């Protein structure tokens, strides 16, 4: 019942946490560079059909994906949007891809995936190019915020429910700094992070891309933490 952390989750296992009608969190684990880290994705009800964001950060981690998927839904997933170019939001695409699903992201993300060397999805999202904008998807609404954790990074609403998926853009409560900045624009990311509060002022649950989802005061606390990161 209460929401997976790795010490539940060896890596290559997959869970599922019910965030509210129709939406679920997605949480698995990966070793890079030595150390193991959590991290989330989401599932989003389209019908009889699941809308799918973020892979679950590897091909074997993304099969447990959609094998739980199915032991615990029963739908099938048939759309994939990734969130940036990273490995945590789209290494698994290949997998997806062989499984039917079809696979979508930003042409930036696209191009950063490309150069490099990650697994690439299949179809451009138009319409995300700058900050501010905002694509209809099934039942969410994509948008841009502007570079922060990524120059690429989308930020996905579920309008049913006032969930905000903030992805790697947003960290949980109980960080103590802005996690992997390799890519980062320490600068842009609290402008970025104030565009979304504007944004989606009414959301009710806030999930960041690894740790506990919460409310709005993770929006803000991100800000706190990549600022005294950049000081
Ligand atoms: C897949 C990959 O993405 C980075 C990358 C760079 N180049 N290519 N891939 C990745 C690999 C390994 C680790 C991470 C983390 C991370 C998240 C949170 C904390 C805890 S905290 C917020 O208190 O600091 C952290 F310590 C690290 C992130 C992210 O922050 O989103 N992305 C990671
Ligand atoms: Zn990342
Ligand atoms: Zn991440």
């Amino acid at each position: 019942g209460e929401y997976p952390t790795v010490n539940e989750i060896p890596v290559g296992e997959v869970r599922l946490y019910q965030i509210a009608d129709g939406v679920w969190s997605h949480i698995a684990t990966q070793s890079f560079d030595g150390a193991v880290y959590p991290s989330n994705g989401l599932i989003v009800r389209d019908g009889d059909e699941l809308l799918l964001i973020d892979t679950a950060w590897g091909a074997k981690n993304t099969a447990a994906l959609l094998a739980e998927i199915e032991k615990q839904i029963g739908l099938p997933v048939t759309r994939a949007v990734s969130t940036h170019f990273h490995d945590d939001r789209v290494g698994g695409v290949d997998v997806l891809r062989a499984a039917g699903v079809a696979t979508y992201a930003s042409p930036s993300t696209r191009r950063l995936a490309e150069a490099e060397g990650n697994e690439i999805p299949t179809h451009s999202l138009e319409g995300l190019s700058s900050s501010g904008d905002a694509v209809r998807f099934g039942p969410v609404e994509l948008f841009y915020p502007g570079a922060a954790h990524s120059t690429d990074n989308l930020v996905v609403y579920v309008p049913s429910a006032n969930v905000l998926y903030g992805g790697c853009a947003v960290h949980e409560l109980s960080s103590t700094s802005a996690g992997n900045v390799a890519d980062a624009d320490l600068a842009e990311w609290p402008t970025s992070v104030e565009r979304i509060q504007k944004h989606y002022p009414e959301a009710e649950v806030v999930i960041p891309g690894h740790g506990l989802p919460g409310g709005l005061d993770l929006l803000q606390h991100t800000a706190n933490v990549v600022k005294a990161h950049k000081n």
